[PDB]
C-alpha cells in the first residue's frame, strides 16, 4: 500500500483507505493513521472504530466520547432493523456491539488517582467474556488486538498462549508466528517456552527436538531440585 496514490482518483483513494488504515494500526505506527482518516469517507462505522481507536491512543478524555456517542447514535438503526432475524444472522451484531461497549470501559481503565486497587476483579471481566465467546480465531485475534492496544502482552501473558494453543488446533501458520514472536519478545517464562516447544513438532522439526525438550527437562529439573506456593 506504499505505491498507490499516483493514479489513485478519490473515490477509490476512498475505497482503500479503511483496509490501508487497518494495516497501520497492525504495523503499529500512528502517525500515517492519521492521514489515511483524514482522506476516510465521511460517516462509516469502521472509520468510528479507528477514530476511536486514534483517540485512545492519543488518550484524549473529552471529544473521543462525543465520537463514541456518534457511534452509539448511529449503530441504532441497523439494530432494529437486524433484530428480527435469527440469532446467527445476528451474531455479527451482537459482537460488535459487545467490542464498542468493551472499549468504552477501556476508556473508563484510564483514571488518574492511583491505577493499583481495582486489579482484583476487573483484569478477570474480559478473560470470562472471552472464554465465554465461542473459539473463533479472527474475532479472538481482533479482540485480543484491541485489549493489548491499552494493556502489556508481557503482564498479558496469562492468556496470550491460551491464544497460540487453539490458533495451532486451527491449523494456520502466519498468525501462529505473529503470535509466537511477541510472545518471545531471555531464560525465564516457562510457559512461553512451553508454547514453542509444542510449535516446533506442531511444524515437523521433530528431530531437533528431541535432544532440545530432554535439555529443557533436564534444566527446569536442575532449578527445581533434582531429587510462592501456587507460584
Amino acid at each position: 500500500a506504499s505505491e498507490k496514490w499516483g493514479t489513485a482518483k478519490p473515490e477509490v483513494k476512498k475505497a482503500m483507505a479503511p483496509l490501508a488504515a487497518g494495516a497501520a494500526w497492525g504495523l503499529e505506527q500512528w502517525d500515517e493513521i492519521a492521514q489515511y482518516t483524514s482522506v476516510m469517507k465521511s460517516q462509516s462505522p469502521d472509520k468510528e472504530f479507528y477514530d476511536a481507536i486514534l483517540c485512545l491512543h492519543r488518550n484524549n478524555f473529552k471529544k473521543a466520547e462525543v465520537h463514541i456517542f456518534n457511534a452509539r447514535d448511529l449503530l441504532v438503526t441497523e439494530l432494529s432493523a437486524l433484530v428480527n432475524e435469527s440469532y446467527n444472522r445476528a451474531y455479527n451484531v451482537v459482537v460488535r456491539a459487545q467490542i464498542i461497549a468493551e472499549l468504552e470501559e477501556i476508556i473508563k481503565y484510564k483514571k488518574l488517582p492511583q491505577n493499583s486497587d481495582k486489579r482484583l476483579t476487573m483484569r478477570e471481566t474480559w478473560n470470562t467474556r472471552l472464554l465465554g465467546c465461542q473459539k473463533n480465531i479472527d474475532v479472538w485475534q481482533r479482540i485480543l488486538r484491541v485489549r493489548s492496544l491499552v494493556i502489556k502482552p508481557k503482564e498479558d501473558a496469562q492468556v496470550r498462549i491460551k491464544f497460540a494453543n487453539l490458533c495451532r488446533k486451527s491449523g494456520r501458520m502466519a498468525l501462529a508466528k505473529k503470535v509466537l514472536n511477541t510472545l518471545l519478545e531471555a531464560k525465564a517464562s516457562p510457559p512461553v517456552v512451553y508454547a514453542q516447544l509444542k510449535y516446533l513438532w506442531a511444524t515437523g522439526l521433530q528431530d531437533e527436538a528431541l535432544k532440545q525438550l530432554i535439555n529443557f527437562t533436564s534444566r527446569m529439573a536442575h532449578d527445581l531440585g533434582l531429587d510462592v506456593p501456587r507460584h
